């Protein structure tokens, strides 16, 4: 395989998709690339240029400089967060705060930092509304009013990378501290077997379920422990990352039909409490490698490789007891090449490139639409039927992962590269 040629194809396809966004959805949150229309993501009828923001670091890394600058210039002229509407704190941080930060780090443009910080200050109100510092799920961007305290580990614990970078750049430790305090809350309440339930109440500070998970509602909490060690040298986070993964390997790792899975378990007793695994769990194969459990990470990756070989597109959810789909639609999901990149950064094994190339080519074969790339309706029909949405994360995640895996671009210091859970580059840009 000529990896450089494949990288050039990824770049060409990304530029083509960008052109569709400009033509049909300029300044809007998401393109619906089958109909050639747009939709809002955070606040209905008050778009915040989501996909444009998500795309920026990807554009820069690919050397799509005119496109990058057009997006940055749109942000500088147009993007405001003084909006009387409710935004989901978690999504707003990982997509918009993180997307502005990566664009700031690539370009050096102070305005992008000013806007990231303005947004983080609006989100901070959600943390301040809890006596525990656990953020409420929604906040009014203008007024600070909060709603829905019945939250989860991912939505209380996927801030430290973006907030910590804000603290580094601004000099104000308050961001780092607020994010770390929320994670410490649940870690301090681990069971005797070292697990946390995934569901937590922001006001009582108590768990609201008994289910420990590595999967949706928890996932990126575990990443951000490791990532805070990597980015900030935080010794507590290093310890916690390893402890949490050790507990998961002891109590959640189970084999079904010869394949490794991590079903949900009772956080105190370790009894299996669910049989589903989502596609989104594939991130964990990469995290396992990062924390020094690479053999287990490769074993887990292999479970998803099997799903890809069997089903073409990895099912959005599977039953681990049968290895078959629980849902037929998809979200055009990036977690398989996420894992491939993260494991490849350890040893540079070309196997990961081969696996990611399958994934990219399958994306082209299934999700291509008139004006971009779309999520799927039914992976079981041939052809697979399509829905009509390009999720914002596509612009930050899988095209970037493919390009990083194939390009060996001089724009990134691969030894220093750090990616958020939304693939925002938070370290490793090499000035041109
Ligand atoms: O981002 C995704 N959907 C939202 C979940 C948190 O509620 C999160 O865990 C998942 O990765
Ligand atoms: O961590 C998150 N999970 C869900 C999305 C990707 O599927 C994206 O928002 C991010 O990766
Ligand atoms: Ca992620
Ligand atoms: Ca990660
Ligand atoms: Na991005």
């Amino acid at each position: 395989e000529d990896w450089k040629a494949l990288a050039a194809d990824v770049r060409s396809e990304f530029q083509w998709a960008w052109q569709g966004y400009v033509a049909k959805a300029w300044g809007k949150d998401e393109i619906n690339p089958v109909s050639g229309t747009s939709r809002s993501f955070f606040i209905e009828g008050h778009d915040l240029g989501l996909s444009l923001v998500e795309a920026l670091d990807t554009l820069w890394i690919m050397g799509l400089d005119a496109e990058f600058q057009a997006g940055v210039d749109w942000v500088k002229a147009n993007l405001s967060f003084d909006v009387d509407g409710n935004a989901q704190v978690f999504e707003t941080n990982i997509r918009l705060v993180g997307g502005l930060l990566s664009a700031h780090l690539a370009s050096g443009d102070p305005v992008l930092l000013a806007k990231a910080r303005d947004l983080a200050d609006r989100l901070a109100k959600a943390f301040e509304a809890s006596p525990h510092g656990l953020p409420w799920r929604y906040v009014n961007l203008r007024t600070g009013a909060v709603s829905d305290p019945e939250t989860n580990l991912a939505e209380i614990g996927t801030y430290l990378s973006e907030f910590g970078v804000l603290s580094q750049l601004t000099g104000e430790r308050k961001y780092f501290d607020m994010a770390k305090r929320a994670m410490r809350h649940t870690l301090d309440r681990r069971s005797k077997i070292g697990l946390m339930a995934a569901n937590i109440h922001a006001m009582t500070g108590a768990f609201t379920s008994r289910n420990a998970s590595i999967d949706v509602y928890a996932d990126s909490f575990y990443e951000y422990l490791w990532d805070a060690w990597a980015l900030f040298g935080d010794e507590d986070c290093k310890r916690w990352a390893v402890e949490c993964v050790d507990a998961q390997l002891a109590h959640q790792a189970k084999r079904y039909d010869g394949r490794l899975w991590f079903p949900m378990v009772d956080f105190e007793t370790g009894a299996v409490t669910g049989t589903a695994q989502s596609e989104l769990a594939a991130y964990y194969a990469g995290l396992l490698g990062q924390v020094g459990r690479k053999a287990q990470g490769d074993d887990y990756l292999a479970s998803f490789t099997y799903l890809q070989a069997t089903f073409g597109v990895i099912p959005e959810s599977i039953d681990v007891t049968t290895g078959q789909p629980r849902r037929k639609h998809t979200g055009l999901r990036p977690e398989y090449p996420d894992a491939c990149l993260n494991l490849w950064l350890i040893d540079r094994d070309p196997r990961y490139r081969r696996l990611a190339a399958i994934h990219y080519r399958e994306m082209k074969a299934t999700s291509r639409a008139a004006f971009g790339y779309t999520a799927l309706k039914d992976i079981t029909t041939r052809p697979m039927t399509q829905d009509d949405n390009c999720p914002g994360y596509w612009w930050s995640e899988q095209m970037k992962y493919y390009y990083l895996l194939f390009s060996d671009t001089p724009r990134i210091d691969y030894g220093q590269l750090q990616l958020s859970t939304e693939a925002n580059v938070l370290r490793g840009f090499r000035k041109v």
